[PDB]
Order: structure tokens, then C-alpha cells, then sequence
């Protein structure tokens, strides 16, 4: 029409309800004629399946809906690959949190030893889906979601050089929602911005409306007494941005340096028996992991309780961008090489972008400050090694990421948060050298 083959990588997810339900919203802006859901257990995937199969009858019923566990039935004929793996799932998020935190460290999903953890196991899962993507669609863009985004992406450079792979993340567009409404704009694309780090680790140096008046002074102020909180706890990741922010008051902060500049207030956030995997599995999992359950029976929407994702809109806007050359401005991650002057060449960075048919084309930043610089180097050679660890088979590699994270306080506490994940993730890493 033109319209597009999709394939949902994670399809037995609790966020592909949420998204299918989205990309239903957006089909105006971007028409679909097939959609698959892709995972490796059927019942997960097919409870998943039926509340997705009712809502595609009740909106677009001429879309092609399917649910498979077979590669080549899921990969063929598919121009967007939407991945949202979690390898391990709860169960291991819930292990990356509470190790490092029995010691003192922060536990969280892509932040510290659980992010290191996290991303050990997910390389081995992003680049299987993405052989299968260049077996049966080589044509096709994997918009790849799945977490942790920094080190994923550290692996697809170096393993998957040539791939079309575009690692994403909407921290940032959550940010830029929450800065919008602060300036009383209607939407975030009102904003113009410049931006540089690494995936969760970054800055916001320049924002300005359309017709280019500067933002940034009110926004500094605001967030300087509120953080990111429009107006209407101290430790709260959105109003913790405060305290964050002073660090470099002529910037504003991704909220996840909050974990690397104030890592023991972060240790204390989460409850140590009981972290945020489970506050997860509460709200969601078994709510709508099985809320589908009675959608599928029903066959209808109920005045249904599962909400439309409208924070997965910014995946649409990345897919129509590459099929329709839009030339959108959007963060995305790529490397480097020249994109920041004075930083790592070969790193995977997060900046401003122009994307269209071919791709993103990064915009050049420039040279950055000593300040962001060093926390820069410090975070990428963690990531940097995280992979070297994961391709050469090496423990004393993971060792020395663990030891250079800023979570960290020392090398002995670095060793035993390590034989004990080793430990925990036996079935999803492969097997180390020297010697576990
Ligand atoms: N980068 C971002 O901005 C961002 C934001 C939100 C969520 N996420 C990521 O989205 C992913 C999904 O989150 P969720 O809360 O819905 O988790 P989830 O466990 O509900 O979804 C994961 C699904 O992936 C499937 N899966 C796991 N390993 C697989 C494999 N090897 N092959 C095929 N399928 C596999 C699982 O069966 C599960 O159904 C996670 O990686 C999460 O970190 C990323
Ligand atoms: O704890 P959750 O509800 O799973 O949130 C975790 C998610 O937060 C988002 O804002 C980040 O951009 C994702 O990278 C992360 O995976
Ligand atoms: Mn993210």
C-alpha cells in the first residue's frame, strides 16, 4: 500500500500486549499487513498470542497475525524485526539485583554488576535472532530494544559489524516527555535538542523549540529545585535528577547517573529481599501474563484493563523514519568514529541522529568536557570489556569490568560479586577461563 511485514522477537513478553496495542494506534502513520510473534517457549508466547489475535479482529482484522516458535516461519518475509528478549527473565533479573546488593553494591536490571550480568547473557540471545533475521530477511532492520543497550550494542560492533541492528532505548524520550510538559508544550517534538553519552549515561547540552528559542534556562531552574517532576521523595530516580544535575549545571542529566554518582543512596532504594524484578512481577507479569488468559476465553476487549503502551510510540517513529526517509532527528546509539571529537573512536555512543532509508547519520558533537569525558572512558571500557570478557572466553576480563564499574569500591568485593553471578548464570553464560 506500502505496508509492513513485522516480526516481534520476545513475543511471549509481557511488554508485546502493550506494543501490539500501540502499533494498532499508530497504523495511520504506518500501515501493517503482517505481524508475527517470535519466542522460543510456545505457552508463554501463545497466551500472549490470543489477547493479541482478538485485538488485531476487533481493529484491522485484514492484518496477518501469527504466533510461531519456528525461526524460518517468524523470519521470512519480515522488513522490521521488533526485539524485546529478556534472556533469563524475571527469575535471572531478580539474582542481578539482589547478588551485588548482599554486598553492598547497586542491583539493578542494566546498571552495575546486574547490567554486566545481564549483558552476558543477552549478546548470545540478540545474535541468534539476528542470524536468523540475515538467513531468511536479509534486507530487513532489527529495531533492537533489548537491554542492556550499551553492551549489546558494544557486541553487534565488533561481532555483527556489518548488520542492520539499531540498538534503542526510551529513557530519553521519557526525560524529554517529562521536560515537555514542564515548558507547557504539547509534545516532545516541539523540542530540537542536543545530546552525548554512552546509553544510560548522558547529557542534554542545548534545547530549543522550533523556531529556536533556548529552553534550557527554564528547564535548569525547574529541575534544579524539582528534578524532572512537573508541577502538581528525595530518592526518587525523577526528583533525585536534582541532585544529579548540580554535578554540571550547564547540562541536565539522564536520571541513570543517579546510580553511578550516589551509588550507596541507590543500594538503599531497593529492598534487598524484595527488589524491583518483583515489584515487576506484582504489577505486571501475572496482571496481564494472564489477563490475556481471559481475553483469549472472552474473545473480546473488555473495556480492557491492558493499557496502550504510548511509551513504545518511539519504536514507530524509528521504523516509519527508515521506511518512509523521514529524516527525523532521534538518539540513537552508533558508533562513534568522530561523532565525539575527544572520546573513544571505536565506542558505541548515544547522540542526535538523522535517520532515513539508509540508516542513522550521527551529527557531530564536538569535543566534550573533562567532567563527562572520564566518567565516559571509565563506563565504556566496563562495556568494552563486558564483551572482550564474552568473546575470549575470560573471567579475569569480567573481572576487570567489574572493577572499573563506578559501583564498585574494590577489586576483592569486584571478584566475589563475580564468582557468585558466575554461579547464578551457569545455564545463559559461557563457560569462563581461569577458572570457573
Ligand atoms: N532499551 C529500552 O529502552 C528498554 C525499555 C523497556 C524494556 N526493555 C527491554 O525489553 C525486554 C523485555 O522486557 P519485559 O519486561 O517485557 O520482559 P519479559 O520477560 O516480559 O519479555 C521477554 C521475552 O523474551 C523471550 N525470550 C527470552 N529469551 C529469548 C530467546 N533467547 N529467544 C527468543 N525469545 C526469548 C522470553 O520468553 C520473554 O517472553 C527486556 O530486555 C527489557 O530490558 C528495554
Ligand atoms: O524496571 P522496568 O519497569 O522493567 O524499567 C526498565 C526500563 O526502564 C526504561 O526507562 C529504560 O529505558 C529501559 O532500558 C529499562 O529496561
Ligand atoms: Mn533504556
Amino acid at each position: 500500500k506500502k505496508s509492513f511485514s513485522i516480526v516481534i522477537a520476545g513475543g511471549g513478553s509481557t511488554f508485546t500486549p502493550g506494543i501490539v496495542l500501540m502499533l494498532l494506534d499508530h497504523l495511520e502513520e504506518f500501515p501493517i499487513r503482517k505481524l508475527k510473534l517470535y519466542d522460543n517457549d510456545k505457552e508463554r508466547q501463545d497466551r500472549i498470542a490470543g489477547a493479541c489475535d482478538v485485538f488485531i479482529r476487533e481493529k484491522a482484522p485484514d492484518i496477518e497475525f501469527a504466533a510461531t516458535t519456528d525461526p524460518e516461519e517468524a523470519f521470512t518475509d519480515v522488513d522490521f524485526v521488533m526485539a524485546h528478549i529478556r534472556v533469563g527473565k524475571y527469575a535471572m533479573r531478580a539474582l542481578d539485583e539482589q547478588i551485588p546488593l548482599k554486598y553492598g553494591v547497586v542491583g539493578q536490571e542494566t546498571c552495575g554488576p546486574g547490567g554486566i550480568a545481564y549483558g552476558m547473557r543477552s549478546i548470545g540471545g540478540v545474535l541468534e535472532i539476528l542470524d536468523y533475521m540475515e538467513k531468511y530477511s536479509p534486507d530487513a532492520w532489527m529495531l533492537n530494544y533489548s537491554n542492556p543497550a550499551a553492551i549489546v550494542a558494544e557486541a553487534t560492533r565488533r561481532l555483527r559489524p556489518n548488520s542492520k541492528i539499531l540498538n534503542i532505548c526510551d529513557m530519553p524520550v521519557g526525560i524529554e516527555d517529562r521536560m515537555a510538559q514542564i515548558l507547557g508544550l504539547s509534545s516532545r517534538k516541539e523540542m530540537k535538542v542536543r545530546y552525548y553519552g554512552l546509553n544510560h549515561f548522558g547529557w542534554w547540552t542545548s534545547i530549543q523549540d522550533q523556531e529556536g528559542n533556548d529552553l534550557m534556562p527554564k528547564l535548569k531552574e525547574h529541575v534544579s529545585q524539582y528534578g524532572y517532576i512537573p508541577k502538581t521523595s528525595w530518592n526518587d530516580t525523577f526528583a533525585k535528577a536534582r541532585d544529579v544535575q548540580a554535578a554540571d549545571p550547564d547540562t541536565l542529566p539522564n536520571t541513570y547517573l543517579q546510580y553511578y554518582l550516589f551509588p550507596d543512596d541507590m543500594v538503599k532504594k531497593s529492598n534487598p529481599n524484595h527488589t524491583r524484578a518483583n515489584e515487576v512481577m506484582e504489577g505486571r507479569e501475572a496482571f496481564i501474563f494472564s489477563q490475556c488468559d481471559m481475553i483469549t476465553r472472552e474473545q473480546s476487549s473488555e473495556n480492557s484493563e491492558i493499557k496502550i503502551d504510548d511509551h513504545a510510540s518511539y519504536i514507530v517513529d524509528l521504523a516509519r523514519a527508515i521506511a518512509y526517509n523521514t529524516g527525523e532527528r532521534m538518539l540513537l546509539i552508533v558508533e562513534n568514529n568522530g561523532a565525539i571529537a575527544n572520546f573513544d573512536p571505536t565506542a558505541m555512543v548515544e547522540v542526535p541522529c538523522i535517520v532515513g532509508s539508509n540508516g542513522p547519520e550521527p551529527i557531530t558533537v564536538g569535543t566534550i568536557p573533562q567532567f563527562q569525558k572520564g566518567l565516559m572512558e571509565q563506563q565504556v571500557s566496563v562495556e568494552k570489556l563486558t564483551v572482550e570478557a564474552w568473546a575470549e572466553k575470560s573471567f579475569q576480563k569480567l573481572w576487570q569490568a567489574l572493577i572499573l564499574s563506578k559501583t564498585v569500591p574494590n577489586a576483592r568485593v569486584a571478584r566475589l560479586i563475580l564468582e557468585d553471578l558466575v554461579e547464578a548464570n551457569k545455564d545463559f553464560w559461557p563457560e569462563l577461563d581461569q577458572s570457573p
